[PDB]
C-alpha cells in the first residue's frame, strides 16, 4: 500500500553510442536507486537510442538499426536480470519493429516490469507530435509520425506488484484524454517518459513556456484523476539538440513532490501511498457521483 | 478579431443586501470598466444574492426569493440599459427558476449579451457540487445539489459579437472534459464565474492548495483547448465563510495575464487576440492532425 | 492614491532601424495606452537601439552611436511632447554619454517623467552584468562593463506625481539590495526594463529557466519590500540573440497582476493602488518593528 | 562533496503531548531517513512543543516549562545518541532558557549538531514575528516578542562535517538579509524549521497566499545567494490552529526538489551537490565580480 517510486533521468545519449554503453548507465541508476530504497523506477521514451526521429532517414537499413525486434536482446537482457535479481519494477521506453507477414509495424513502445523481472504490461504511443514530412527550415526535424504509426493496444492500466499503474509515452501528456481513460480505470500512478526540445521550430515563441507546459501537463493530469504520477525525461544536449529536463514526480493532488536539477543521469525517489488518490476521487472528483459522461459524446465522436 | 475582455469580481454579498444595491456595485464596475476599454466583462456565478447554498431552507417561498423567475427582472434592468449604452457584453450568473409541465426547475445558469444588449445564449450548470442532504459534521453547507438540478443545455459555444464564446459555471471549470466539448466546438473564449470556499469540510487538508487547483484548472483548460478564459469570483468574508480571490484572465497558451488582489468589488483587463488561439490550435492541439478520438470511447460511456 | 500603471514591451529592434521608427513604435503603444485609461508607462531598458553590448566594436565613433548626446534630442522630442499633452508619466531607458572634467562617461541610464512632463529623476545601472573582454568562446557577447561604468546615482527615489518611485535597470532585479534601498525610502512603485537572453553561455543549464529567475526576482523584489513593481522587456529574436519575453506588472504581494504573451510591440495594464502597500509595511514587513540592521552590517562592507 | 539531506516535517505537537513522546516521533524519523540514506535531517522550529506562543501567559512557571535549560536534558539525550550512533547530522529547533546571575534570558534557537553527535553551532531566532500585548479579537496570539528576545548570535555559517551550513528560523527566511549575511560567509547549505499558521488575523486578505508566500521566500534566498536550503515545518491543526504544511528541500537555482504531500511526520530527501553552489557564486552572483556594497549604505544603518 506504501512504496517508493524513482524517476531515472538519463542525460544525452550519442548518434553512435551503443545499446550496451546505455544500458551500463541504466544499470548505474538501478544502484542508486537501491540506495534511497526504491520499489519502481522509470526511465525515459526511447531509452536505448539517441533520438532519431530528429533525422530524416533515407536508407531503411539505417533506420532500422534504432529499433528492438526483441524485448529484451541479449544487449538489454543484464537490465532485466538485475531487476529480478534486487527486486526492483521499471518503465522502459523504446523502438519496436514487428515483423507481420513480410509487413514491418512501427512503435515507439514503452513496457511496464515487475520486481521479478517480468514484462506485465505494455504501451505504444497514441499521439504521435511533429510534422509528416521533411522540413528545410529546422534545425533538427520531428519525424515521429512517419516512423511511427499510432499504438494499438489504447491506454490500459496494469497491475505491476501492489499497484495499479497506466503508461504515457511524452507528447501523451499533453492530451486530458490520456490521463481521463486511465483515470477511468482505476489508475494510481501514471508513468511514462519523453524526449522534449527546449525548441519548436514552427511556433519558437512558445520555446520559454516548454518547462511550464510540461508541469502544467503533469499536475493537471494527476489532479483531475487522483494519480501519482512520474515523468522520466532524456535531456541536456544530444547531438546538437537540447532537451528539456525537470523530470519529476507528482501527488494525487498536483503538488510536484521530486524534481531532477542536472541535465545529466540523475535519480530522484518520492514515497507514495497508494490510497493518497482517494482524496481526490472519493470526494471532488468522486466519478460516480459528479462526472456527467451522457453530455461529454462529442469527445468521442470520430 | 481583438478586443478588450474583462473580469468583474464581486466582494462579499451579504444576506440583507438588496438586489437593488448589488446592481448598483455591478453599474460601478461597469463603468469603470468602459473607463478602460472594455468590450466584454465576466461578471461571477450567482451575482445577484448572497451564496444560500450554504445553508438549509426549510420553509419554501424563503428558498424561492433567491431566484430570478424572469431575466432581466426591472431591478436587473438598469444593468442591462446602461451596458447597451456603453456598447459593452456581459457574462452574468443567477438562480433561475422555471416552471415547466407541473416541475419546478432549478438551475445555476449564466447569459451572454452582446454589445447590442441582446441576450445571446444561456448555460445552465452541470457539475453541481457538494451534497443533497445536510451533513452534520459540516462548518457550512454546499447543497448545490439540493438546490439545483443539473443544466440542460448541454455545453453550447455562441457567436458573441466577434467571437466563439463559451462558459462554464464555477465547479464545471475543475472538469477537463467541460473544456474539450466548447474546444471541440471552436470556443475562443471560454468563461464564467465562481464561489469557492478556501475550507473544504471533508478535505481541509487541501485547504493551502484552494488558489493552486483553481489556476491549474483554468491554466491546463486554457492551453490544452487553445482557448482564452476568464474567471470571475465572488470573494472575500461573506456571512462567515472566506470566499477564494484571485478572479483572472488567461491566455491560449495557460499564462495568466490579468489576476485581482484585493478581496473586494475589482474589475481587471486584458488584450484579447482572437488568432492567438491558432498557434496551439493549428501546431501542438491541431485536433485532426493529432487527437485520436477512437481511443477516448470510456470518456463518453455511461 | 489610485492609478492605472502601463508596461510598454518592445519587440525587437535591428541594427538598421532608426531611432524615429523606434520612436515611432513607441508612441504607438503611449496611444493604446491612453486608450485604456493609463496614468503611467514604463518602457524597456536601451530602449532607443538595438542590443548593442552583444557585439565587439573596434571603431570608437561608431560605438558613440548609440548613445545620446541630449534628452530629449530632436528624433526623442515627439515623445515628450505627446505623453506631457496626454499627462501620462514615463520610464525610459537608454545609453547615456556625457564628458565631464575630461572624461567620456557611459552610462546605462533610466529616466522618469512626470504628467506635466518634467524630466523628475535619472538612475544609471549600478549592477553590469556580462564581461570587459571579448570572449571567442561565447556565440553572442555582453560587454556591458565595456561599454558603460557603474552608475553614480546611487539607488534614489523621486516624488513623481502622487507616486513614490524608483528604478531598476535589468540585471539589478536580482540583487535583493536594489530592491532594499528604494524600500527603506518608500518606494510605492518600482519600475524599469531588461534585455534578458534566453540563452547563457557560461550556464546554458539554466537556460530552461530564465522566465522562472526573471519572475522570482520580481515577485521576491516586491513582497518583501511591500512595493508593485512593473518590468518592460525588449523581447524577441533580435539580431540572431532570442529574448525573454514575460514583461509583467506585480502587486504588493508579490503576485503577478499583468503578463505579456507575445514577444511584440504589447501594452498591459493594472489598477494600481498605493495604499495596498501598507498590508506589508504596516505588518509583516514593518520595517521599524522587525527589522533588525544591528546585524546586517556585512551587506554593506566593502 | 556530495551529501543525503533530509526534512522531518512533525505534524501537530499537543499542549500536553510529553517531550518523551515527541522525541520518540523524532526518533522514528531519523531512523527512517538512514533506511533511505540521509546523512543531515532538518527538524522544525521549537521542535520539542506545541507551539506555545499561541497564548497569553499568566503564570511564569507554567511558561517556563516549554523551555530547555540545558541542551540536551535526560528526555532528549537518546536522539543525540541515536542520531551519533547512527552517523546522522541533525538541525534541532526549541526553546532556550538561560540564567545569567538571576537575570533569566529567553531565546527561540536552533543547534547543528555533526554525525559525531556534536553540537557544532548556534542561532537564536532574530526577526521574532507577531505582537506583544494580548489582543482579544484573534482567536490565536503570535506573543513570540513577549515570550523571546532578539537573537544575539548573528547569523553564523559553521562547518557541519562536509559543509558549510547557515540556519535561519521561520520568520528569518522572508528577509533577504539573512539569507545575504549567510550568503557572504560562503553558506552551502541554509536551513531551519517553521510554525506558519494559515490564517493571520491582522491581514486575512493574504491568507491564501501563505504557500506562496513561504516558497517565495525560500526559492529566492536559494537562487540570490547560490545556496540550498531546506525547511522543516510543525503542521497540521494544533491546537485549533492551522500551520502550513510545504516543507521543502530547495536547490541553489531555487529549483523545489523535494516537497512534502501530508500534514503530519514525514521525511523527505534530495540529493545535494555542495559543488552546485557555483553555477550562481562563480557567474551571474559572482560576488567579486558584481556586487557593489558601496552603494548598499542604507540597508546597514540603525
Amino acid at each position: 500500500r506504501q512504496m517508493i517510486l524513482a524517476v531515472g533521468q538519463q542525460g544525452p545519449i550519442a548518434r553512435a553510442e551503443t545499446r550496451e554503453q546505455v544500458v551500463g548507465r541504466l544499470l548505474d541508476m538501478l544502484t542508486n536507486a537501491a540506495s534511497r530504497g526504491v520499489n519502481f523506477i522509470v526511465f525515459p521514451e526511447l531509452a536505448l537510442t539517441t533520438f532519431f526521429p530528429r533525422w530524416h532517414f533515407t536508407d531503411e537499413a539505417e533506420l532500422d538499426s534504432f529499433y528492438e525486434t526483441e524485448m529484451p536482446g541479449p544487449v538489454v537482457r543484464p537490465l532485466f536480470e538485475t531487476a529480478a535479481e534486487l527486486g526492483i519494477g521499471f518503465n522502459l521506453g523504446y523502438a519496436e519493429l514487428v515483423v507481420e507477414g513480410g509487413v514491418k509495424r512501427r512503435f515507439n513502445t514503452s513496457i511496464l516490469v515487475d520486481k521479478s523481472g517480468k514484462i506485465v504490461g505494455k504501451y505504444r504511443k497514441i499521439h504521435l507530435p511533429g510534422h509528416k514530412e521533411y522540413e528545410a527550415y529546422r534545425p533538427f526535424q520531428h519525424l515521429e509520425k512517419r516512423y511511427f504509426e499510432p499504438g494499438d493496444l489504447g491506454f490500459p492500466v496494469y497491475d505491476v506488484d501492489a499497484a495499479k499503474m497506466g503508461m504515457f509515452i511524452c507528447n501523451d501528456r499533453r492530451w486530458p484524454e490520456t490521463w481521463r481513460v486511465m483515470g477511468l480505470k482505476g489508475a494510481e500512478i501514471i508513468c511514462g517518459g519523453y524526449n522534449t526540445p527546449t525548441h519548436n521550430p514552427p511556433v519558437p515563441q512558445h520555446d520559454h513556456l516548454t518547462s511550464f507546459h510540461h508541469l502544467l501537463s503533469m499536475q493537471a493530469g494527476s489532479y483531475q484523476n487522483g494519480a501519482w504520477s512520474a515523468a522520466a525525461g532524456k535531456v541536456g544536449m544530444e547531438e546538437g539538440c537540447m532537451l528539456l529536463g525537470h523530470s519529476c514526480i507528482v501527488a494525487p493532488t498536483g503538488e510536484i513532490v521530486a524534481l531532477t536539477t542536472t541535465l545529466e543521469d540523475e535519480v530522484i525517489t518520492a514515497a507514495l501511498d497508494l490510497d493518497r488518490c482517494r482524496e481526490l476521487r472519493e470526494h471532488i472528483f468522486n466519478f460516480k457521483a459528479h462526472r456527467q459522461p451522457q453530455h461529454y459524446g462529442l469527445i468521442c465522436e470520430f
